[PDB]
């Protein structure tokens, strides 16, 4: 009875994952823990950064990647009031979630709703949870304002489109490659524009001259400063990632230094007489902020419940196809959430 | 039957204020403006700070300063459908709100509730736009959250203490006076601190070691970083203002300018905002929900200015010295009066 696990060994290419076997040992969690067998777990951005060597809250090398994943727990801790063996929970967490077993605080898991698949509970938290304070606990999303989604086909940016669509009358700006444009009207962006192609701001500033009232800004870099001035009066650019770094299977330094050089900073009499604001986000660090974050799954799976959000999945992979999988979301294929599966 | 007006000749002291008087012509108003007799007029710190040169937005001198007011409508320009003459009407301007009659823009105007005075009127809209835009657009006020309102004794700072008791469970940390402290507990503060004796990091990190979710900034300079460090995770600190730079010893800390850059924002979980009012004007929708929206909360009883003193022209610069010598609590308020 073998459990399969993924490992990051060094920096580099697709290759530099590996699938591995373990002797499965008896599950024993210790206090305030829960042990847990995982039947998906998601792909996320930063795992190809940290594959690369370029997100820093990934602990030393080897280690397992992965941040967040769903499955079934087979042992609970002792302190643990509301788990009992058996449970389908949604785990977050900083790493380890590419394996078929891991072990977790309870408090870092969430009860998976009736209906809910274990591939939609895998696809929720990450990009959901980022969406919803990108959009309202750092954006403050009202009726009537314009929001710029970049990356709208991907994992986060199709859950902020929907997010959007719960809002009464937001216009939705969605940037992405022409062919998914029209998934892109199908989930609620309101104007497809393909950055790849266009210059964006040029679109929008056809459309809306006096900007938008949102920008979600993961590409960092100069494209900051686009979306800083794309802000109405009163508007918001929320920076939560630097995704321009990623080109290509390996890191290149080319892209390092031009980000590293065009870093976007602001000062007090910048933003002040521009009637502006600048926001970061990064779920890494907000571990130990659980009641938080634990509001914020709980705003999400009321509105799943309710039917207002639904993670859509593009594909899924065994643990096998795990370079495969990373191809699909660096080679600009996918919309949705990707999955991988413990083969 | 003259009208009367102050005028600022130069930038300096109290004294660069006069007072004037003018014949009264008969009202004509251009077409979409208002010409309108005031009964009151609001002292903003803005005001203080274009008296010493320091307001980027002053028109050339000489000029009648001000900003607000409160006054009844006696001629409507054409094409203005909604102001009838006798209409009892608050006014925002860049300038020249301190004389008796003025004429401005329509669309500048808001129909004064009945039950709310005349001073009312001239110490709501400035004040309480700014708390309101800075608590709620900006700062995303929710229940349970923390607010450090410096400067709590002043107009925005009342007006923000008030409109923080109208969010459910809302800890507000409040610079001023240590005398005021007993009319900031008064108004809704949770815990005075006087920077002037103390320093309000330490004593708000004594309190909330974590710190606080918006901390509103008219003091700038360095003291907008000990904002930024005193935000918790999602944090806000909105900017509005450079008091520090009206000092009136100095430090070598008065020279700190605030800069940040997209990373840091990013590592910790903060927004740095900017709000100036004044560069507002033509957002006339914007500014006007939001003066719905407070004229809605005085209606239910949620809000009401605090009238600190209120002084007729010749009497201008005591009322100067009553906000800039930090004697007031609430909205100074002249009137033109004998
Ligand atoms: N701060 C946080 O807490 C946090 C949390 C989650 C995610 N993020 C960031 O959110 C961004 C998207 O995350 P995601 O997980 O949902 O992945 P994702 O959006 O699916 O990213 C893949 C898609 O982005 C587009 N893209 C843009 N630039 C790309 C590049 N250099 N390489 C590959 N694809 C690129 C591609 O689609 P098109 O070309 O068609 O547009 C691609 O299909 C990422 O920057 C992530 O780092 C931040
Ligand atoms: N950006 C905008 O659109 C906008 C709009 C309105 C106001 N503002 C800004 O908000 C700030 C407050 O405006 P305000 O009209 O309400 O004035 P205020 O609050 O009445 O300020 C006076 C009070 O500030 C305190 N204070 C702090 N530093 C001071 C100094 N260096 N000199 C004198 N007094 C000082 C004094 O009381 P204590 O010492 O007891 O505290 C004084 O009682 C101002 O900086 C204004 O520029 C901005």
């Amino acid at each position: 009875p073998l459990l399969r696990c993924l490992v990051l060994t060094g920096f580099g290419g697709y290759d530099k994952v590996k699938l591995q076997s373990r002797p499965a040992a008896p599950p024993a969690p210790g206090p305030g823990q829960l042990t847990l067998r995982l039947r998906a777990c998601g792909l996320n951005f930063a795992d190809l950064m940290a594959r690369q060597g370029l997100y820093d809250r990934l602990p030393p090398l080897p280690v397992t990647p992965g941040m967040e994943g769903a499955g079934v727990v087979i042992a609970v801790g002792e302190g643990v009031s509301d788990r009992k063996a058996g449970d389908r929970v949604m785990v977050l967490n900083r790493s380890g979630m590419w394996q078929e077993e891991v072990t977790v605080p309870s408090v870092q898991t969430f009860l998976i709703p009736e209906a809910m698949t274990f591939e939609e509970a895998a696809a929720l938290l990450v990009n959901y949870i980022t969406a919803y304070m990108v959009l309202f606990d750092f954006g403050n999303l009202q009726p009537g304002h314009s929001v710029l989604v970049h990356m709208a086909a991907g994992g986060v940016g199709m859950a902020a489109v929907q997010l959007c669509r719960t809002v009464e009358n937001v216009t939705v700006f969605g940037t992405a490659s022409a062919s998914k444009h029209e998934a892109l009207k199908e989930n609620g962006v309101t104007h497809p524009i393909d950055y790849h192609t266009t210059d964006y701001v040029d679109e929008i500033k056809k459309i809306s001259p006096k900007g938008v009232d949102i920008v979600m800004d993961p590409l960092g870099g100069s494209d900051t400063a686009k979306g800083y001035n794309l802000l109405k009066p009163m508007g918001k650019v929320v920076t939560y990632g630097m995704a321009n770094l990623l080109t290509g299977p390996k890191r290149n330094l080319m892209a390092l230094a031009r980000t590293w050089w065009n870093q976007f900073s602001v000062t007090a009499l910048q933003l002040l007489q521009a009637n502006r604001a600048v926001c970061g986000f990064h779920l890494g660090y907000l571990d130990g902020e659980v009641e938080l974050v634990s509001g914020v799954v709980a705003r999400l799976l009321a509105l799943y419940n309710q039917g207002h959000i639904k993670p859509h999945i593009d594909s899924v992979w065994p643990f096998e196809k795990v370079a495969d999988a990373m191809k699909q979301m660096q080679e600009k294929k996918n919309v949705g959430k990707v999955l991988l599966v413990p083969g």
